[PDB]
C-alpha cells in the first residue's frame, strides 16, 4: 500500500469509493430531470436549467471525492452506476420532492462518513467533509424547501398557471 | 443553364423556391400574429414581440435559402404569398399552438428537402440544411413547447390573470 | 374592432395590405434580379449586391407598413406574393429598365394612397408616408436614372467592356 | 412521445444512452489513472494530469450527449457504472497502452452509431458526431500513439530513466 | 498499418494523393499565369495579383489534403508535377477562360472523391471535403463567370481598353 | 521574348525552372516526413513539425523563385513532381540523415546556379541566391547537423528513450 497513505482507514477509503457511486448517480438523476424539463411537451427552461447546474455540482462533488481519495493514498474503484428512479418526472413540484428526497439521502451519507471518520480519528477527512460538503448540502436543502414552498402556494390555486409562474420569476 | 451549377438536380431548385415560399408566408403569419397582440383589446406587448421576432428569422430563413440558390446557379421564382390562415389569433395559448403547427409544418418541409438532397446525393444542399435549418428548428419547437407548458398551467386556474403573469414574467 | 382604432378607415386599411404585397413583390423581384447577377454565366457582383440590397429595403419597407397597420389597429392581412415577371433579366441596361419601370409602379402606388389619406382627412397617414416612403423613392429613382444614363453612354461604344466597367467602377 | 421528437429512432435513443455509459466508464477510468500515479510509490505528476485532464474530457463527452438526447426528444436512462479494468496500472507504458485500448473502443462506438444514424437516415445525428467526436478522437488517438513511441524509445535503454524524462519532457 | 487509422479505404487514401497532385498542378499554373501577366510586354499588375494569390490558395489547399491524409493515418505519396499547359497565355480573357476550366477539373475531382467517400461510407471524408473545399470552389467558379462576363463586355467595344480598364477598376 | 529582359540567360532562365523543380519536390518529401512522424505508430509531434515547417520552408523557396523569374523576364515551365524516395522514414535519426542529404542537394544546386551566375556576367542572379539561399542553406544545415550529433548521443544508450527525450527537449 502507498508510500503516502498515513492514518487512512480501508473503511474510510471503501465508504469514500461508495459515496463517488452516490455523486455521480445523483449527477446522472438531475442529468434526466433537466432534459425531461426539455421536452416539448413540458418545456420549463428555467427547470431544465436548476437541474442540469445540478447535475454538474454533483459531478464536481465526485471529482473532489476523487481528488481527495488519491491525495490520501486510497484508490478509486468505479462500479456501475444505476440508471435514475423515473424516466418521467411529472410537475415541477414531484421533480422537487424527488430532488431533495435525493439530497437528504446524500447528506445522510456525507453524515455517515463524517461519523465513520470520527471514529477511526481521521480529523483530514472530518474537515474535508465540513469544508467542502456539509454546509453547501445544507444551503441547497433549504433553497429546495424554500421552492418547495412557493411552489405549493402557486398550485394550490390553478396549477398550470403556478407552474409557469414559478419559472418564469423565480427559476429563469 | 448556368457556368456554375453542378450537381443541383431541377427537383432540388424547385423545392427550393417552394420553401422560399413556405417561409414567406410563415413570416406573414407572424407579421399579423405580431400585429394582433399589439390591439388596444388584446394588448400583450411581449407576445407582439416574440413573434416579430419570429416574422425577422423566418424572412431572414428565406434570404438565405434564395442567396444559396444563386451560389448553386438555380434560379428563384416567386410565387403569390397567400394570407394567414387567421385574422384574429385568439389567446396567448390559442397563437402558441399555431405557431407550434406552423414551425413543424416548416420543419416537415426541411426534412423532406433533406431526403430529396440525399437521394439526388447532393452534400452540399444537405450541410446547408444541417448547418443553418434544422437545429435552429428543434431549438425553436422545443421553446415554443416550454411555452405551452407553461401558459397552460396558467390559465387552468383564471385565465386573464395566468396570461398577464406569462407575457409580463417570460416573454417580456 | 379595435380598443385603439381611431380616424383610420377601411380603405386605407385595405390599401395598406395590397401596399404590403406590392413591396414584398418588390423584394422579390430585387431578389431574383441579385441571383441572376450571381450566375457564373453573367457574373456582375456589383451588380448582384445592388440589387440584393435593394431586396432588403423594400422587405423593410413593407414591415414598416405592417408596424403601422398594427399602431392604427387595423389588421394586417397577407396574400399569395406573384412571382417576378421575368426569370432572366439580360443585361444591366435591361435589368435597371426594369428596376425603374417597378419603383414608379411602387411609387404611383404611395402617390395613390396619399391621395386616399388626403380624401379620408388620415394625418397621420400622410406624415408616415411623406416621412419613411415618399422622399426615399425620389431619390431611388433619381440614382436609377443617374444609372441609366451612365450605362447607355457606356454600351454603344462597345458593349461588354461598357458592363465590366459600369460595375467595376460604379457599383462594386 | 414527445412534443418535439422528429426523426429520432428508438434504436439512436437508446444507443446514445448506451454511449453516455461508456463515457462516463471512460471517465472513471481516467480517474483511477490519475490518482494512481499521484501514489507517493509511483509519483509522475505529469501522468497524473494527462489522465485527469482526460477524465474531465471524457465526461463532457457525456454531458454532450445527454444535451443532445433532450435537444431530440429521447429520454436519458443511467445504468450503473462498472468500475475500472485494473485497480493499478503499472508503468507509464503499462497504463498509455490501456489509454489507446480504450479510445479504441469509444472510437469504434461512435463509428457504429453513425453507421446506425446514417442507416436510419438521421443526418443531425451524424452531423453531431462528425463536429464534437470524430475528429477529436482520431487527434487524441494519433496523440496517444505519438507518447507511446516516445515512451517505448525511452524505456529500452534504462526504464526509470525514461519513464522520469517522458513525464518530465512531455508532460509535465 | 497504422495504429491510428480506422474507416480510411486505400482507395480514398489514393485519391488524396492524386487531389494533392492536381492542386499542386493548378498551382503551378497559376504560377506560371500571375508571372507571364508581370512581363513588360503585358503588364497587367492586377491580373498578375489574382493568379498569384490563386497560386497560394491552391498550395494551401494540397497543404491541408496533406495534413488530412496523416490525420486520417494515410500515407502522403508524390508524384512528378506537370508543368502548365501554356507558355504565354493571351489576353486577360484567354487567361480566365483556361483558369474556370481548371478550376471546374479540380471541382469534377472533388466530387469525385466526394462519391468515393459516400460509396466507401467514410463520413470524416465527406465532411472534410464539404467545410474546406466545395464551397470555396462554387464561390471562385462564380468569380470566374462573374469577370469572364465583364471582360466580354469590355472587350467587344475596342479590346486593349477594356483590358486596361478591367485591370484598373476590377483586379488591381 | 520580354519588353523587359536584360542580360538573363536562356542557361539562368531553365535552370531557375529545374531548381524550382527540386525546392517543390523538397517540400513534398517533407510533407511525406512530417505526416509519417503523425503516425500513431510513430507519434513524435515535435519531429513531425519540424518537417512540417520545413516543407512550408521549401514552398516559399520555390515561390521566391518564381518570383524572380518574372521579374527578369524569363518564363516559369512546370514538370511533373516526382515523389519521395521513402513511404516509411524509420527513426528520428534516419529521417534527419535522409534530410541532410536533401539539404545538401539543394545547396549544391545553389552552388552550380551561382557559378553558372558568376559565368554568364548576371549580378542580379547572384545576388539573389547570396541574399535569400545560400546562408539560409548554410543554417540549415548546420541546424541538422547539430540535431544528429544529438540524435546520435541519445541512442546508443537505449534507443527509444533518446529518441522520446530529443522530441520531447530539443524539438517540441
Ligand atoms: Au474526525
Ligand atoms: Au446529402
Ligand atoms: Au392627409
Ligand atoms: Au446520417
Ligand atoms: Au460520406
Ligand atoms: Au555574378
Ligand atoms: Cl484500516
Ligand atoms: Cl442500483
Ligand atoms: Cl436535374
Ligand atoms: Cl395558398
Ligand atoms: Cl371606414
Ligand atoms: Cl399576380
Ligand atoms: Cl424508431
Ligand atoms: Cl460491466
Ligand atoms: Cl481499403
Ligand atoms: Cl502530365
Ligand atoms: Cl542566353
Ligand atoms: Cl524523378
Amino acid at each position: 500500500s502507498s508510500q503516502i497513505r498515513q492514518n487512512y482507514s480501508t473503511e474510510v477509503e471503501a465508504a469514500v469509493n461508495r459515496l463517488v457511486n452516490l455523486y455521480l448517480r445523483a449527477s446522472y438523476t438531475y442529468l434526466s430531470l433537466g432534459f425531461y424539463f426539455d421536452r416539448d411537451d413540458v418545456a420549463l427552461e428555467g427547470v431544465c436549467h436548476f437541474f442540469r447546474e445540478l447535475a454538474e455540482e454533483k459531478r464536481e462533488g465526485a471529482e473532489r471525492l476523487l481528488k481527495m481519495q488519491n491525495q490520501r493514498g486510497g484508490r478509486a474503484l468505479f462500479q456501475d452506476l444505476q440508471k435514475p428512479s423515473q424516466d418521467e418526472w411529472g410537475t415541477t413540484l414531484d421533480a422537487m420532492k424527488a430532488a431533495i428526497v435525493l439530497e437528504k439521502s446524500l447528506n445522510q451519507a456525507l453524515l455517515d462518513l463524517h461519523a465513520l471518520g470520527s471514529a477511526q480519528a481521521d480529523p483530514h477527512l472530518c474537515d474535508f467533509l465540513e469544508s467542502h460538503f456539509l454546509d453547501e448540502e445544507v444551503k441547497l436543502i433549504k433553497k429546495m424547501g424554500d421552492h418547495l414552498t412557493n411552489i405549493q402556494r402557486l398550485v394550490g390555486s390553478q396549477a398550470g398557471l403556478g407552474e409557469y409562474l414559478f419559472e418564469r420569476l423565480t427559476l429563469k
